[PDB]
DNA sequence: GGCTCAGGGCCACAG
DNA sequence: CTGTGGCCCTGAGCC
């Protein structure tokens, strides 16, 4: 029932530190683990939206760090296990924001 | 020690 | 062929 605060697609969870849809995570990784860089020619900051993040990837790769998802978060190297000092700021973040009780 | 919780890999389908 | 977006498996984490 919640968006990406970048993309705008229906989110599958808390994934560097946002609820971010696998299209977030997907493509965060692709760039950052890659190396990849791009430039947007002007507006370094477009309207994300679901057709024009597809035409600015630097935009929305500038929107994913901005909204708050963590470049740290990038385990470029392999090892899958890609919890870092931030990893309780997961469940606190959850159970503060939802705090729904059993 | 075990169940949870989230992330990285490779996939399959869509441009 | 290239890429978005995803499901799956492994792994950090916490209970
Ligand atoms: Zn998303
Ligand atoms: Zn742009």
């Amino acid at each position: 029932d919640e968006l990406c605060p970048v993309c705008g697609d229906k989110v599958s969870g808390y994934h560097y530190g946002l609820l971010t849809c696998e299209s977030c995570k997907g493509f965060f990784k692709r760039t950052v683990q890659n190396n990849k860089h791009y430039t947007c020619t002007e507006s370094q900051s477009c309207k994300i939206d679901k057709t024009q993040r597809k035409r600015c990837p630097f935009c929305r790769f500038q929107k994913c760090l901005t909204v708050g998802m963590r470049l740290e978060a990038v385990r470029a190297d392999r090892m899958r296990g890609g919890r870092n000092k931030f990893g309780p700021m997961y469940k606190r973040d959850r159970a503060l924001k939802q705090q729904k009780k059993a």
